[PDB]
């Protein structure tokens, strides 16, 4: 079994990934829990095998929820275990400076930096499949290959 966690504040957007990666299931099973903060209030029950964060550029909320989310993961899960997920991005709409937080954001971390618009379902749908795989990486189901490489692999 493989678990992963969603970091979010639009419960909508977490929701429908969260339909996408469960759909067209594979081999291990694969569970997803839902987060609008870090930390969890000490409900905290095991397990998680990935965290991925999932950054809004369309608010400063969702920015800044995620930079004080980040403070409270202990260093071990962004050895590839940490996954950063921006969205809007891609729209002229989006604000460049949360562009540019989250860039930095992920390299300050030292942790994969992915693109996708979750409103888009095709580009979801695409994405969300990549994300299952990356989650049986980091679930020591993929042999011979580690939660590690996921830098150079993303």
């Amino acid at each position: 079994t493989a678990t992963i966690l969603l970091v979010g504040t639009e419960d909508a957007l977490l929701q429908q990934l969260a339909d996408s990666m469960l759909k067209e299931d594979c081999a291990s099973e694969l569970k997803v829990h839902l987060a609008k903060s870090l930390p969890l209030p000490s409900v905290n029950r095991p397990r998680i095998d990935l965290i991925v964060f999932v950054v809004n550029l369309h608010s400063k909320y969702s920015l800044q929820n995620t930079e004080e989310s980040l403070r409270h993961v202990d260093a071990s899960f962004f050895l590839g275990k940490v996954c950063f997920l921006a969205t809007g991005a891609g729209r002229e709409s989006h604000c460049s400076i949360h562009r540019h937080t989250v860039v930095k954001l992920a390299h300050t971390y030292q942790s994969p930096l992915l693109y996708c618009d979750l409103e888009v379902e095709g580009f979801r749908a695409t994405m969300a499949q990549r994300l299952v795989r990356v989650l049986q990486i980091c679930a020591g189901h993929v042999p011979g290959v580690s939660a590690l490489n996921l830098l150079s692999l993303l």
